[PDB]
């Protein structure tokens, strides 16, 4: 099992981190929802289908730079929503082809009333998110990293 991101990076076998340049809404009001889509953006594959059966879960979210202080969010993994920064782990996707395909992670964050002007910054970074890669073949218990920035500023109208 191994991750790549549509720009190119790849994380092998084994696990690592990789980082992720998406651009943002440029404005959001309050009471908007800014969506970042990651699965447009990572995407995995099992090296042995035919016999493996890999397990992925969304095992911890964390925001950072101006989501952690201008957001509140929730994350939508493969359908069902939980609270974001993340406070457990989710459900189990599986992967079964050798072809790479999204991980279904999205941010649905909406900015804090206190929130005005430029709420998160160009080239900064707004979250780690980790995927965790298990399976019903071995004991391997694997980290897949993602370091996400942002391509562009956002502002929050005032
Ligand atoms: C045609 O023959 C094959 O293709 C073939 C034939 C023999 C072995 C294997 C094989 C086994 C384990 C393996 O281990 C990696 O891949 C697994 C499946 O994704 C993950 O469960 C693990 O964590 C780890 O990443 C990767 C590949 C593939
Ligand atoms: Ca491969
Ligand atoms: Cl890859």
């Amino acid at each position: 099992f191994a991750c790549k991101t549509a720009n190119g990076t790849a994380i092998p076998i084994g696990g690592g981190s990789a980082n992720v340049y998406v651009n943002l809404a440029p404005v959001v009001n309050v009471g908007q929802n800014l969506v970042v889509d990651l699965s447009t953006q990572i995407f995995c594959h099992n090296d042995y289908p035919e016999t493996i059966t890999d397990y992925v879960t969304l095992q911890r979210g964390s925001a950072y730079g101006g989501v952690l202080s201008n957001f509140s969010g929730t994350v939508k993994y493969s359908g069902s929503s939980y609270p974001f920064p993340t406070t457990s782990e989710t459900p189990r996707v599986v992967y079964n082809s050798r072809t790479d395909k999204p991980w279904p992670v999205a941010l649905y964050l909406t900015p804090v009333s206190s929130a005005g002007g430029v709420a998160i910054k160009a080239g900064s970074l707004i979250a780690v998110l980790i995927l965790r890669q298990t399976n019903n073949y071995n004991s391997d218990d694997f980290q897949f990293v993602w370091n996400i920035y942002a391509n562009n500023d956002v502002v929050v109208p005032t």
